[PDB]
């Protein structure tokens, strides 16, 4: 059993958490969390993982104790009171293999390794990296990940849905250049009301209306395929959603394929490389279809568009449950590694 | 040489329409006043709904009601809703009815459009793309297409005046080879509040819990405004939890590359010249919160401008409502200077 | 040895209900079968409507199709839904339909709802307040009153299926003299998406945009389920922007001076006793996300609990979507027991 | 001129502003803010007052500089450099004379003393203060307000909706013992998702579902009512919606009265000694018949009923804009002391 320890039980960590349980009663998941990080106490984190605005209840019940919180009988030591850097975490104490980085603030690999310096074999970083070891998609360059990687990158939650769509469409047909915007939901670092923010876009109401903000998954699509560095870019439009994002790539082939082809080449590699990471939707979808479902892009074969050489594909994404399915999924694979 | 106006179907559009033609009227640029409005409902519900808004809140002017005529404020409007029958049964010629607004939604078609015109009606204006009419005009891109010869005339979609300043500007200045458009759209009273059934299976689905992708023939229909960018533009929408307010996302491949500098400059330019007042450039890192209640029909936002080669990605906000009403006050004022 | 049930309105509570039916019968609880539903839509939207629901999310089972029959897995539901005009219409006798589940809420009256039985179905069993039903029963509270000469039973509102608890518990144990309650609803499919025409101008603006205080006869006709609270009770009604999920506020004047621990205690005991499984006790800080797909009746809130002197305020959620078709299963269990 | 000195321009502070301008143009206001006081730059600032997600785009040019924000022929210096205490603001070199406090951290006046020693002549808390030198409700106890008082606070906005319904209430009919309900709008000390939070009822997702919290309008009403004090009491539900807000007030009344007394005597209120504070509604309005209305209390005549001696009154109130108005009200009050 691969022991996990998660430093910031948020909404990607909680999320984690209860992908790893379902995965665990699908029976396609060994490791085990035996530890979480925040800053708060362990009646706050056990409140917010047993009952979710998004995903409902937990079936499993929830106590707590002095220090730790208690699930199915199973128990995770909720080290929280470590408000300090992430080698201020007793990871070694806790036999902690794999941690998983959901805090949004150690982004960078230089602040990362404080977990590996604290005990930790591996370290996953839920966002895009800086000097990161290796930045991998699981489905698109996971087998470039050997046994020499420490500071690894799960990339972002829009990442794990462009890059299947993209992979597809540069090995069948080859990419020129595209311009992708993603249709995502809003995320907590946004302001509820009209608040200061670093970012003027997202300081307006998150939920009353559209607030256009950047991305980094198209401009760095060459650290999952670097055939395609600096042919892709796009920006993000946050709407008044809780959870369930779409991507709009229109992208300019290299080759001249129909709306037929486009979707032809789609189904066949969702039901045969891409199984399990991407799916093919024939059926009249919403969002509302989108939520909980942990496959890294949902392909829309409706909303596809051809021209002539211009081809806009459209692929949903579940920005919480799928990319937590994702981190589960790579933990398992690193976890196989240790 | 005021000319005399009918509504027929005082919903969202009817109403935004006699509020953006109230307020120019307020701001001097309007001459046209309404006479009769038309709807499925009396004229207390219909005197309600015109006072009290959820998006523009309330009127600044008294709103009363009588048996027959809805009293705004020194104005009378004849509530002649009753007819709720087809458009012919409706007395535009009885009351002296010079141009009708079809804004029921059900009277696109121009053959069932024509029986305003045998009811007594000089000119139509349908709010929605039409069947078999007789131009298809959006107010700063074909308006001089516009003679005296056209009875049933269209205004297009609120997409659509919103993606033809656009597209006009790009291949004014650098061609337009192809382009696919994404229009982001706020939710319209056609779909429903929670998952019922509906000819759109993904309109059927609750309007406010998620985002319905539907399809739209703005960009398909382009050549009725643009007949250069015929066949070059295709798209779909993608309703979101927003109740007025929408924003267009066009990536085309340009003839000729340009730098994000010049696409900037061109629609700046385009903004303070020959589309003052349709196109509105903004520098500033705007919301759609920014773009309710705008009477603009194209809002061409500067910070959200990306070129690959020569493919661009253009972003542009409009309010679906507001905006586009005003451009049928300003199609209504251009139609009464013909006849 | 199935009681062969048929919905009419397959709607959100007819799916609600559905669903919960299926839920029932993975646990064991459940017998009945659903054989039939009607709705104003062909079979695909039907099981299009059922397959993906935007508020419970996916059924786990497969949902496929033919011509007239949509086929769940395994199971096939003839989809007899062309009966577009009344209950009546309905063949139930020829389907073999014991018990008939009326959800479209047009035909509430008894008038119409014996259109079933007179299609050959045995019990009908409204899912709302019904005029000049035989029975209005609300499980926990007055379902023993229920004997095998009733055929019109209304399920009452879920307002009322959450209030009733509330005023058992409170009568019961400490004697009510008069209360008044405010229920903060989510909002329905019979409001409107935008400001539209609507025989309550109240619901006649936007559901989402926001909160439309609308009247109930959920307090006021409590007395056909507790006849010694008949005339003691009333309130209103307060719809907000949530998808589903509701709760109920009732400022109730108690007949002898008890205390907040004393109403917790009775609460609490009557959960974990005389009302387990229809009443709910919470000492938890939760919210109505918490209570989305919750098959309690009334989800008893200890923490909002107050009292000054002889006038208490008691605070008590429900999911009027999930938790009230639950009941309308249970119910469809007990008349299809008593056949 | 009065000179003000905004401390904490976040909504409310932006809603006094924008009450203050609305107020000057129709001629009824004298006051002139010079500072704001709000821990980010004055080009965040400037931009969350030009457009806001309510109130929607100012009609005045905002324009910046290196520390002043330029309203049209307006200037203010925007001191937000001031991340310390109240007492180390520069009010005395600026020469403000009122200042409104409006950060939401600084309600105890023993904190609130600051701006005092900083050179301001007078204090208004946004908020319910504590160690206070008088709370005032303009309409109720404003007459109560003598030249002897520097910190004055002007209750919360729930309190300033039920304590004209209350002081009607008990002055025809008499008031018993009253439990209230206010449904009321998000603000900004919830969570966008679920979070942690010092309470965990406001830590869940503000716009996805209802957060029951507490609230101190009616057992606080002693402070402006003190025969009823002790006597009211209730809690808060707040609701996904922007602003505006309604209070349900179930009270026992002294004498049996009937629905149409109640409602003429609030109709006679609110054209009388209330005109202005009070709003009376005969026709069926909802709560975006209330964003941006800058009356104190709009009582709902339909909303009404009655039985015995328990009445249920309903009053909207709109809980940004109508209290900023009551804030400008009250600091042209305060100002004519000086
Ligand atoms: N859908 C998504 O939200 C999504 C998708 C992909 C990637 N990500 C990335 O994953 C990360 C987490 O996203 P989220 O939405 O769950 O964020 P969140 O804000 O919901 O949770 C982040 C957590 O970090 C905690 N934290 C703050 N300071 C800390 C400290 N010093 N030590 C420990 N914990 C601390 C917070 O208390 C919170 O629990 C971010 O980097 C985000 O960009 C998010
Ligand atoms: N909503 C937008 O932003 C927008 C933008 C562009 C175009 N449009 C189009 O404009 C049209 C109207 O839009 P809306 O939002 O005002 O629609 P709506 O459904 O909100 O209102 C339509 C009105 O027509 C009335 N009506 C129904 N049947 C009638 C009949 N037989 N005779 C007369 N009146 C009748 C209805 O009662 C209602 O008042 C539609 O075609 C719509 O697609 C809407
Ligand atoms: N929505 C709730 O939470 C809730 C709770 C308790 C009771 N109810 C009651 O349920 C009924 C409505 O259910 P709902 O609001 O959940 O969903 P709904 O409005 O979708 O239910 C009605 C359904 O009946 C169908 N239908 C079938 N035959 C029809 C016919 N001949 N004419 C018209 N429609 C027909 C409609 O198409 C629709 O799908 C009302 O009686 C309402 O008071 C609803
Ligand atoms: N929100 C309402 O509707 C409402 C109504 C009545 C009273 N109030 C009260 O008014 C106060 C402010 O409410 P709000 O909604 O405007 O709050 P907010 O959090 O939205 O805005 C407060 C502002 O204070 C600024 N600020 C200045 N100095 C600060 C410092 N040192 N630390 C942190 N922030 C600092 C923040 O940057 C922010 O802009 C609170 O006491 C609140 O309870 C709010």
């Amino acid at each position: 059993t691969v022991r996990v320890g998660i430093n910031g039980f948020g909404r990607i960590g909680r999320n984690f958490y209860r992908a790893l349980l379902a995965q665990q009663e699908q029976g396609t998941a060994d490791v085990e969390v035996v530890a979480a990080n925040d800053i708060t106490d362990n009646s706050t984190l056990a409140h917010l993982l047993k009952f979710d605005s998004i995903l409902g209840r937990l079936p499993c019940d929830v106590g707590l104790e002095g220090d730790d919180t208690i699930v199915v009988g199973r128990a995770k030591i909720k080290a929280l009171a470590v408000r300090e850097g992430p080698a201020a975490l007793p990871w070694g104490d806790l036999g902690v293999d794999v941690v998983v980085e959901s805090t949004g603030l150690f982004t960078n690999a230089a602040k990362a390794k404080g977990h590996l310096d604290a005990g930790a074999k591996k370290v996953i970083i839920s966002a895009p990296a800086t000097d990161e070891d290796i930045t991998i998609v699981l489905g698109v360059n996971d087998d470039k990940y050997d046994g020499s990687q420490n500071i690894i990158s799960n990339a972002s939650c829009t990442t794990n849905c462009l890059a299947p769509l993209a992979k597809v469409l540069d090995d069948e047909f080859g990419i020129v250049k595209g311009l992708m915007t993603t249709i995502h939901a809003y995320t907590q670092d946004q302001n509820l009301q009209d608040g200061p923010h670093k970012d003027l876009r997202r300081a307006r109401a998150a939920a009353l209306n559209i607030v256009p903000t950047s991305t980094g998954a198209a401009k760095a699509i060459g650290l999952v395929m670097p055939q395609l560095k600096g042919k892709l870019d796009g920006y993000a439009l946050r709407v008044p959603i809780p959870t369930g994002s779409v991507t709009d790539l229109t992208v300019d082939l290299s080759t001249r394929a129909s709306v037929d082809e486009i979707n032809a080449a789609f189904k066949a590699a969702a039901e045969g490389r891409l199984k399990g990471i991407l799916k093919y939707y024939d059926a009249p979808i919403v969002s509302s279809d989108i939520v909980t479902d942990p496959h890294s892009s949902i392909f829309d074969s409706g909303l596809t568009k051809v021209i002539d050489d211009q081809a806009k594909v459209v692929s949903w994404y579940d920005n919480e449950w799928g990319y937590s399915n994702r981190l589960v999924d790579l933990v398992t694979l690193v976890g196989k590694s240790l």
